[PDB]
RNA sequence: CCUGAGUAGCUCGGAAAACGUUAUUUUGAGUGAAUCUGCCCAGACCAUUGGGUAAGCCUAAAUACUAAUUAGUGACCGAUAGCGAAACAGUACCGUGAGGGAAAGGUGAAAAGAACCCAGAGAUGGGAGUGAAAUAGAUUCUGAAACCAUAUGCCUACAACGUGUCAGAGCACAUUAAUGUGUGAUGGCGUGCGUUUUGAAGUAUGAGCCGGCGAGUUAUGAUAGCAAGCGUUAGUUAACCAGGAGAUGGGGAGCUGUAGCGAAAGCGAGUUUUAAAAGAGCGUUUGUUUGUUAUUAUAGACCCGAAACGGGUUGAGCUAGUCAUGAGCAGGUUGAAGGUUGAGUAACAUCAACUGGAGGACCGAACCGACUCUCGUUGAAACGAUAGCGGAUGACUUGUGAUUAGGGGUGAAAUUCCAAUCGAAAUCCGUGAUAGCUGGUUCUCGUCGAAAUAGCUUUAAGGCUAGCGUGAGAUCACAAAUAAGUGGAGGUAAAGCUACUGAAUGUAUGAUGGCGCCACCUAGGCGUACUGAAUACAAUUAAACUCUGAAUGCCAUUUAUUUUAUUCUCGCAGUCAGACAGUGGGGGAUAAGCUUCAUUGUCAAGAGGGGAAGAGCCCAGAUCAUUAAAUAAGGUCCCCAAAAUA
RNA sequence: CAAGGAACUCUGCAAAUUAACCCCGUAAGUUAGCGAGAAGGGGUGCUUAUGUAAAAGUAAGCCGCAGUGAAGAACGAGGGGGGACUGUUUAACUAAAACACAACUCUAUGCCAAACCGUAAGGUGAUGUAUAUGGGGUGACACCUGCCCAGUGCUGGAAGGUUAAAGAAGGAGGUUAGCGCAAGCGAAGCUUUUAACUGAAGCCCCAGUGAACGGCGGCCGUAACUAUAACGGUCCUAAGGUAGCGAAAUUCCUAGUCGGGUAAAUUCCGUCCCGCUUGAAUGGUGUAACCAUCUCUUGACUGUCUCGGCUAUAGACUCGGUGAAAUCCAGGUACGGGUGAAGACACCCGUUAGGCGCAACGGGACGGAAAGACCCCGUGAAGCUUUACUGUAGCUUAAUAUUG
RNA sequence: CGGUCGCCUCCUAAAAGGUAACGGAGGCGUACAAAGGUACCUUCAGUACGGUUGGAAAUCGUAUGUAGAGUGUAAUGGUGUAAGGGUGCUUGACUGUGAGACAUACAGGUCGAACAGGUGAGAAAUCAGGUCAUAGUGAUCCGGUGGUCCAGUAUGGAAUGGCCAUCGCUCAACGGAUAAAAGCUACUCCGGGGAUAACAGGCUGAUACUGCCCAAGAGUUCAUAUCGACGGCAGUGUUUGGCACCUCGAUGUCGACUCAUCUCAUCCUCGAGCUGAAGCAGGUUCGAAGGGUUCGGCUGUUCGCCGAUUAAAGAGAUACGUGAGUUGGGUUCAAACCGUCGUGAGACAGGUUGGUCCCUAUCUAUUGUGCCCGUAGGAAGAUUGAAGAGUGUUGCUUCUAGUACGAGAGGACCGAAGCGAGGACACCUCUUAUGCUCCAGUUGUAGCGCCAGCUGCACCGCUGGGUAGUAACGUGUCUAUUAGAUAAACGCUGAAAGCAUCUAAGUGUGAAACUAUCUCAAAGAUUAAUCUUCCCAUUUCGCAAGAAAGUAAGAGCCGUCAAAGACGAUGACGUUGAUAGGUUACAGGUGUAAGCAUAGUGAUAUGUUGAGCUGAGUAAUACUAAUUGCUCGAGGACU
RNA sequence: CCGCCCGUCAAACUAGUUAAGUCGUAACAAGG
RNA sequence: GGUUCCAUGGUGUAGUGGAUAACAUAUCUCCCUGUCACGGAGGGGUUGCGGGUUCGAUUCCCGUUGGAACCGCCA
RNA sequence: CCGAUAAGG
């Protein structure tokens, strides 16, 4: 005997955004490419980063990207494109 | 003046052409013109221009094929091959019929085919004789293996056996002279070969043995590798003609490359987009014809296998129905209707006797049928035997002849019967139908060597692309690996709940209600067996709680070392059923040798040693030989190699 | 086959009793025909005499355990289910409750009839004529067959709305003779396309039709012990199951309650009725006779059984002759525990076992025969069904030609 | 069958990204001309206090409060001078593009610096190519619409296309087979699968069953005589279950019959402890598997209820044992009907009637019986017994004794005797069954030419008896007893632990269980045993567990047989013999034979006549058959 | 006549019988 | 075991696409009659429980009770 | 249209 069986109502899943960190610290970078993708600003921009139409961070210059913390209780997490600076 | 009338057109349904109906061609129904200043055509249609003369007929050559006659050829076959048929083969044989359809060759140069003798009844055998050969003898070229017997030598009747292998006495011989050969008392080790599977000694599968046959081809094209010829206004011919069924010569028709871009007109080392010249896309160069190999497209395309479908023929001699003409039912009972007579009736009705011999009547043989037991189930028999059983003058049984034929016939109807076959006969043809499904696919060595994953799929036993393999080439460092150091992203383990959201324990102060007792009909008041907001103290819980919070892992960079590849391009794949062990979880019940994930390993595709025996556990990675040495996991009383002290 | 006699078994399957002739006797029920060979009993030999054409019979006597001395001859009673009956059926597993049958009813058909075979000719119907033919349903005989025409089917219907082909008043473009400085306009001719309007059947709509396809309910309260509800209220439908029968070939619960049959009764008989889901021509309820039909009780009877035993043949077995079969990887082919692809002749650890036959019986060799019929898979096959899709034979309506 | 099929958010997801399940929770197929763009200004919800309507909570003022407010939405992340609120002006919710990146099999998706044109806000810097971000979407083909610097099949147009923009798909099975498509098959068929179910096995033990731990309580009072809650821990594989590892080139599946075997968690019998055990009869626990564990009614039944017995009518396992052992009642083929479902073909773990069960045994296992060889000289006898097999059940009556106990009622333990049921072994004196070359009676027919008397056939024709043999339904026996070592239990003497204490030393008692006693077989017991008796003990040559001949006990072949027996074998005999047949005599069985005589008319009766006949039985008798025959067979190595 | 009275249903005892049960109002007047 | 429907006054049933709840019977008061039934007038009485969304739930969503209607098969 | 009227006195 099978007794039947229950039904089942959950079992939906939405494909994953490939997001998170895609330069990491001290990588030299072009201008315009991706630095962070995220859902609302986990990063914040500094100099040289710009922001989209999805909170995606970009860099505006050449030069070596970098992550300072910074905010209240060092809970705020800041990118920049320090510029390559060469300068001779 | 004549030049082809139910004609060309047109409408409604079809078709032919490459065209799935449309300018042109044709027609089943209807309608219907004009007459060289005419009619038709040049992809709807009109005008200009141009081309051609429908509604009449005949027409050689080049073209298609070979049953047959003559000559000849073959990198075609040589009795399982070649036509099915080398012989008297469409024969023997099978079937009612259409139809299906075999096997089988060889004496010797010459029959000189064995006179004669012996045994025997004879065939025949042993001699003789002929012959080069008779172990060439009609069983007739050679004579393989499986299979059956005889014998020299060795072993075997206390012995647990995939039948072998490594050692090993004794016994008996002497060779492709080789540390020789035949047998093997005894000791150690040892669960076949292919197939398909995560995994087969397999209680999964296929083969009884031997021998023969039996499965990647051909034609026409495309791409790629290798090689040759010719080359920078290159390269190369196709058909056809001559030549031996030739190499080849003629034949430049054409095909590829030479300039690209754009949908296109078009422009041109530029072009498309755009107002643009800016920007961007594509270009601003490396050829062709063959030979060989690999892959691929069309053909049956590696071989074998369907249930089927369509078209044609042959079957009612069995059986089912109908028709024509015949025959059969031993024997014995019951005694209807009707009629006669008599009684009776006013006359009927009714009753009694006699006659009469009807019944899908009764009992029971031949005959027909088949309800039961037993036997038989490779039978006596592809449906019967013995013993019983039902009908047996009728819707009966039976002989002969005719007739109804297959998306049809017949059917007192069960999917019955239609030649031992019927959810729709038998046979031949399309046909070598198709099969993402089983099975099979034939010589060797060397190098390398996977996957069982993701997405899509009327997809889940299949397919395509990506991932992993292999061959060739390029990239030398800036590429990719192994270690050390550094920087960064994160919110897990843990911990915490005065840092939130829920859940939640006790103590103290206590909103609140329940509960009372009063007064007051409405504003309320004093205690509450008790419920419990909020606050303070102390203690708790969480994948979807976080004021916090690692390690590992990940990304990048620095230094050192290593490899030309884990990176890029091209050719060819296989893989899309996985299994277990450790670790972190989900589903299950902290069950499963369960199921689904992430990660480290093994097996798959991997032997050896340990685990007594074990695919996945531990130690490790087998090129071959050695009766050499040191070790890993594991172990040292005996089986079974190796130990002792305290 | 002694004693028992169904205790056997799913079931008296099978086996057993009776059996011919003659003489007595024969019930319930009934369609008055039957039941019926009902049930139950008796006699059978030989001789003499009497009887007859022959008998049969009659009287006396005799023998045996037994006299149709052997062979061939029906076992019976009672209740129920179904089919009225005789019959027919699946050649080769189902003989029956299935089919058929006489009978009832509905429907179509006026004759070149309806229906049917073919494409048509032709033919069956039928050398028949509504007292005849074809089809659907029910199935003697007796009594009955209730309500619903909402949906579907069939028949008929006035007008009205919608609708094809076809015909057709006109409309819109293409081209250019021509007019115009251009622009643009623009005759006829042809040509592309659209089209008012006319246009049958059918459909929408209106009535009838059930022995046409079919259908034929719930809730609430209520009587002077309780119980129940004659009765009242209300919702919906086209109408809410009438008579009869009912634990049924139908009843799930259910081995329903009670009575009978038995020492004891899931079966049987009668009755009760919340009949989940009975029911009136896919007919309802009874019914004499009949059944190789199903089911239950019973007398006789017996080896079915308590319970097994004996005898005779043909096998089997031995000798002489002829001489197969399926199966088969090679075999020299033990047992216990464990292991293993998860149930071992072969692996690990132990135990046992001289070599080889013959007669037996079947434990195993997941024994042999049949590429599992059950289950699943395949973008497999075939048969059948329908308001699945697309078509089509046939039938019917209109335009057009033959056609005045 | 139910549920789902595309996209988005969180958790599982193990702090990069990615990661599945018919895992746990939710949403979407949009909304906004402002909720877009810009410039400027501005900043919670709640709570406390104070105040008409006005109330717990509308609005006002002040203060407090660090987000619990808002950000159109399902969640997540973000954001309190923001991305939230208000106002003014506007439409960048632009045109042509686009270096570089994210993520990806492809197709598609996401971010974007910067350039040219022309705008909006702003003094300007600057910002604006839709919104705080992630869902709000559908390829290709086909046709339609607008624009157009392209084509226009001789030419000029037109028709018809081309390019750009745009429209029509819950193509939602959402990478979309076609513009268009539902069911049954038990009348079925084909290719495959243990990739996948039904039977059995395997793993698990949720559930089931058995047991234990704590003690609340019940129990004249008292947890633990007997029960045992609320809770917890195990054992078995033993019900219902889970997984899908073996098997789909076949593992026959319920019940019944036959044969049984094994386990103990013991129903009876046997022993013991406790008792709320007076006696009898009980309750519970411990030990114990040797034997036994009935017949019937209904049902296919297992199960179950009922009837009558018994000492008892045990629980399970063995492919829910057993179809190459039987049956086929049930399930489950084709046929038919009822109820119900479906419009239908058909369907129902709903009901009913009927319906094919094959195989000659090769290996191994087992029951019996043989040949060969070994046991070291051969042969004939008699033994011991290593390792084994078989049986083991129990009731009633009398006595003890109406004694023990008990007001009474009732009623023993221990022991003895008699009679049985079941099972087993053997036998045929008795009773029965059978008794196919026996006796008698008797029917029909055909024969012996006829009567009488016999023979063949009719189930051995039928019927009544019946020798030997074979058997039970029959009668004899067994189903005892004893010893040893023990289980549970009880001990005596005794310490560790001056007491106590069955134990540690020592010494006992103790069950149908175990080892023997009882019956059978047994030296292939290769570990091959022991004893007794008998027969071998040559001549030569050379080579000795050597030759040529040459030496006996015994055995076999053959024949007659049955105390035996499928065939072998076993046993008796083979002329010096009673082995078989025949003959003779007798037993037992059958029942007065044929013929004759008498009587009767005849069938028939009487006397001769307990007569005749007789398969196997008992014993004598060589009359016949077992012949006057052939073969095998011995010197025991050495230590 | 605010008289009389019938027939179902319900209860008990043996169709009848029953002091005060339920639904109607059929008959006695022209019983409507 | 699974799936669909329903829960509204004292009893039988409608509505509400969120802002609102009626019909009949029954009940009460008063005419009516000798009285009562019937009759006439007037009066009155409503979303199963929970928990979310909304400013607002009988209505919308998810759960929990009770009553029904369907299915639970192939071996 | 128009129905009813508890028992013994
Ligand atoms: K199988
Ligand atoms: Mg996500
Ligand atoms: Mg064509
Ligand atoms: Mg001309
Ligand atoms: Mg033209
Ligand atoms: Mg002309
Ligand atoms: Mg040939
Ligand atoms: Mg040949
Ligand atoms: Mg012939
Ligand atoms: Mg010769
Ligand atoms: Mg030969
Ligand atoms: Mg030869
Ligand atoms: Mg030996
Ligand atoms: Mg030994
Ligand atoms: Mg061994
Ligand atoms: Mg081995
Ligand atoms: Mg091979
Ligand atoms: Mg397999
Ligand atoms: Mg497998
Ligand atoms: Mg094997
Ligand atoms: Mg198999
Ligand atoms: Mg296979
Ligand atoms: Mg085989
Ligand atoms: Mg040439
Ligand atoms: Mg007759
Ligand atoms: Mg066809
Ligand atoms: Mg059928
Ligand atoms: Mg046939
Ligand atoms: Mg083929
Ligand atoms: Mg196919
Ligand atoms: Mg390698
Ligand atoms: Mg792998
Ligand atoms: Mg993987
Ligand atoms: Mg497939
Ligand atoms: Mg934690
Ligand atoms: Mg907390
Ligand atoms: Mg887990
Ligand atoms: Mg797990
Ligand atoms: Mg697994
Ligand atoms: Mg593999
Ligand atoms: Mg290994
Ligand atoms: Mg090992
Ligand atoms: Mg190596
Ligand atoms: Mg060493
Ligand atoms: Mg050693
Ligand atoms: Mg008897
Ligand atoms: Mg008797
Ligand atoms: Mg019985
Ligand atoms: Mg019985
Ligand atoms: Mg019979
Ligand atoms: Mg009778
Ligand atoms: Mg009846
Ligand atoms: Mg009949
Ligand atoms: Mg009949
Ligand atoms: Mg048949
Ligand atoms: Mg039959
Ligand atoms: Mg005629
Ligand atoms: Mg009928
Ligand atoms: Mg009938
Ligand atoms: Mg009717
Ligand atoms: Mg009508
Ligand atoms: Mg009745
Ligand atoms: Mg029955
Ligand atoms: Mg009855
Ligand atoms: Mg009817
Ligand atoms: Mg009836
Ligand atoms: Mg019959
Ligand atoms: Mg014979
Ligand atoms: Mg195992
Ligand atoms: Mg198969
Ligand atoms: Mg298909
Ligand atoms: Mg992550
Ligand atoms: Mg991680
Ligand atoms: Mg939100
Ligand atoms: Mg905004
Ligand atoms: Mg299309
Ligand atoms: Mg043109
Ligand atoms: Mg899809
Ligand atoms: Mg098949
Ligand atoms: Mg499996
Ligand atoms: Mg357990
Ligand atoms: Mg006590
Ligand atoms: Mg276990
Ligand atoms: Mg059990
Ligand atoms: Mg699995
Ligand atoms: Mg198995
Ligand atoms: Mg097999
Ligand atoms: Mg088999
Ligand atoms: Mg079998
Ligand atoms: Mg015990
Ligand atoms: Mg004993
Ligand atoms: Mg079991
Ligand atoms: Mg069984
Ligand atoms: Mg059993
Ligand atoms: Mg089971
Ligand atoms: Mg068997
Ligand atoms: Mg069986
Ligand atoms: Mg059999
Ligand atoms: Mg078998
Ligand atoms: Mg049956
Ligand atoms: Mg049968
Ligand atoms: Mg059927
Ligand atoms: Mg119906
Ligand atoms: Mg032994
Ligand atoms: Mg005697
Ligand atoms: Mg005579
Ligand atoms: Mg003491
Ligand atoms: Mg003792
Ligand atoms: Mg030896
Ligand atoms: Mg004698
Ligand atoms: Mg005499």
């Amino acid at each position: 005997s099978k007794k039947g069986v229950g039904s089942t109502k959950n079992g939906r899943d939405s494909h994953a955004k490939r997001l998170g960190a895609k330069k990491a610290d001290g990588q030299m970078i072009r201008t315009g490419q991706i630095i962070y993708r995220q859902r609302g600003t986990r990063v914040y921009p500094g100099v040289n980063v710009g922001l989209g139409s999805d909170d995606t961070l970009f860099a505006l210059s050449d030069g070596l990207v970098k992550y300072q913390k910074f905010g209240p209780k060092q809970g705020k997490t800041r990118v920049s494109v320090v510029k390559h600076k060469l300068d001779a």
